[PDB]
């Protein structure tokens, strides 16, 4: 009761945001309802959850999600349209088992864009429409993907248009992680900079931050945000969390962080929001992807069955000391 609200102690800088299911509403309902002003979907509207069979669409699940979020004045993003994961078999393929032409799967991915799109119009007011095409690892520019592969390069910016057609009153995202290193974030911006040189109607970059204790820098993130802002694009940070966990430490013994782990997590996030404080000109919003420690995805990725504590509530729901810290810039 005298806790301050995150959507209110930032109120002047960026709405606040938390990944949701059913489930979580009912579990985290009391923190979403006193903290948040933004929701997104965590799994229920990407494309095997919408679309799981070619015209069978199962809104149900995403209109609870949407439902929750209107009855209590939060925005919604919507996540996700074209990605190489989460996409059921069917959609490239024919009655045959061979791989269908580029015509049909863009006749396909507008019908599903179309589709999805319109039945949200006027709730959702911005859409991730590409998840992470940009190639992680290696020197191309573009992930390998059934997409990119059927159609062509240019399959990106199809599904721009199509969702602009769809919503021309959205706005439309480029949504990818390890977005603060520097190789791939000149692979982000050089991608973004060429739709957009072409006129393509992508308005924003979605930087997911799926963060540790140590990486990115302080001074990588300040890149970053500066490198995304000088295309004039509006910057949405969508999937927060701050791992416990390095990328090399795959341990599964943890049963607690430490106290050392809790204090450099408060520290960081203190960090972080100070810098987000910073840039408010060009951060519109800031989604944690999740919201308490007692749900989390980082609790089986990348190891399965251990569990991390990444979140500003812990999994009583209490807020822990990165709470205080990210409240107080
Ligand atoms: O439950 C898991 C879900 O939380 C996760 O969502 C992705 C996490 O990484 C980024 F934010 C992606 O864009 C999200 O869609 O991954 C799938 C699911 O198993």
């Amino acid at each position: 009761s005298s806790l301050p609200s995150l959507r209110d102690v930032f109120a002047n800088d960026f709405r606040i945001g938390a990944a949701v299911n059913p489930v979580t509403i009912e579990m985290q309902k009391q923190l979403l309802i006193d903290h948040v002003n933004s929701i997104t979907a965590e799994n229920h509207m990407k494309f095997e959850h919408l679309q799981p069979e070619e015209g069978k669409f199962t809104f149900q699940e995403a209109d609870r999600i949407v439902d929750f979020a209107c009855s209590h004045r939060m925005a919604v993003r919507g996540h996700t349209l074209v990605w190489h994961n989460q996409t059921p078999d069917w959609v490239f393929q024919d009655g045959q088992g061979h791989f269908v032409s580029r015509d049909v799967l863009l006749e396909r991915m507008k019908c599903h864009i179309s589709t999805v799109v319109r039945r949200y119009k006027g709730k959702i007011y911005c859409w991730d429409v590409i998840n992470e095409a940009v190639a992680d690892e290696g020197n191309e520019l573009l992930r390998p993907s059934k997409w990119r592969q059927i159609i062509g390069d240019d399959f990106m910016e199809q599904a721009f248009l199509y969702a602009y057609e769809a919503d021309p009153d959205a706005l439309l995202f480029y949504n990818d992680y390890n977005e603060c290193f520097p190789e791939k974030r000149e692979k982000i911006f050089a991608l973004v900079k060429s739709l957009r040189d072409k006129g393509i109607p992508i308005h924003g970059i979605g930087m997911q931050a799926h963060w540790s204790l140590t990486r990115p820098s302080l001074d990588e993130i300040r890149a970053a945000i500066e490198r995304y802002a000088s295309l004039g694009v509006v910057l949405h940070i969508t999937g927060l969390d701050v791992s416990m966990f390095e990328f090399h430490d795959r341990r599964t013994d943890l049963a607690a962080p430490t106290s050392e782990m809790i204090e450099r997590q408060a520290e960081r996030y203190g960090q972080i929001f100070a810098l987000f404080k910073e840039y408010r000109d060009v951060i519109q919003s800031v989604t944690f992807w999740g919201i308490a420690d007692d749900h989390t995805w980082l609790d089986n990725f990348p190891v399965h069955g251990r569990k991390n504590w990444p979140l500003l509530f812990d999994e009583q729901h209490k807020p822990k000391p990165a709470f205080w810290r990210a409240v107080s810039v």
